[PDB]
């Protein structure tokens, strides 16, 4: 059926192989996991959008799952972020538009990803950004009724502060915050804090508006002003995606 040509990634999660069709030479990605995966499959089956990694199907051979996925030859966004520099501002803006499109799509169908970070955003052959790895994703809305979440999911530098502080919390502002951290990384090549908490010096400095320090001094006033609306501790005063779409920098031709 498919020839496994090479490893695209490996981790405790499992591995990702580039597979090439024996007859047609079509290339796809195959995520292989040795048995959570049932849910990842379930969620993947719900998705159809240009800014999400497309799911083609799956096959279970014993205890091993093979998920057939759209091959994104551009790799992880993470490898486009030059350490302590980031990337040109216009590329950052374009990737952010595309990230927003994907997140808007997921939220529209009541799905929250919960693990948004540059390692889980892939780039296709035309450098279009695609949301990847739905292994922590879940439903937060059923028939116009929202459920608040309580699970400790994600990676600390990207997680919203309410995740640590509150007994439960709305899904959407958590994904928005992580998108702001990804935006900061893209602009400055630097994560702003290890943990979103007052005991982290870099976090308090941000709340004390010390943007003369890194990474904020590397960032132009315009996108910086977007980041002040996104990286807001109180999730109820945090900017929503409909209002992100109205931000001056977001709409600035670059
Ligand atoms: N779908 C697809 O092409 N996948 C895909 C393709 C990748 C890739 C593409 C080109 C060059 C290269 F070195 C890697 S990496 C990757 C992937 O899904 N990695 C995961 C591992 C777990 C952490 N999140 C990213």
């Amino acid at each position: 059926d498919w020839d496994l040509v090479q490893t695209l990634g490996e981790g405790a999660y499992g591995e990702v192989q580039l597979a090439v069709n024996r007859v047609t030479e079509e290339a796809v990605a195959v995520k292989i996991v040795d048995m959570n995966i049932k849910k990842e499959i379930c969620i993947n089956k719900m998705l159809n959008h240009e800014n999400v990694v497309k799911f083609y199907g799956h096959r279970r051979e014993g205890n091993i799952q093979y998920l057939f996925l759209e091959y994104c030859s551009g790799g992880e966004l993470f490898d486009r972020i030059e350490p302590d520099i980031g990337m040109p501002e216009p590329d950052a803006q374009r990737f952010f538009h595309q990230l927003m499109a994907g997140v808007v799509y997921l939220h529209g169908i009541g799905i929250t990803h919960r693990d948004i970070k540059p390692e889980n955003l892939l780039l296709d052959e035309r450098d279009n950004l695609k949301i990847s790895d739905f292994g922590l994703a879940t439903v937060f809305r059923y028939n116009n009724r929202e459920r608040l979440l309580n699970k400790m999911c994600g990676t600390l530098p990207y997680v919203a502060p309410e995740l640590l502080k509150r007994r439960e919390f709305h899904a959407e502002p958590v994904d928005v915050w992580s998108c702001g951290i990804v935006l900061t990384a893209m602009l400055a090549g630097e994560l702003p804090w290890d943990q979103p908490s007052d005991s982290c010096q870099e976090y308090s400095d941000w709340k004390e508006k010390k943007t003369y320090l890194n990474p904020w001094k590397k960032i132009d006033s315009a996108p910086l002003a977007l980041l002040h609306k996104i990286l807001v501790e109180n999730p109820s005063a945090r900017i929503t995606i409909p209002d992100i779409k109205k931000d001056r920098w977001y709409n600035k031709p670059l």
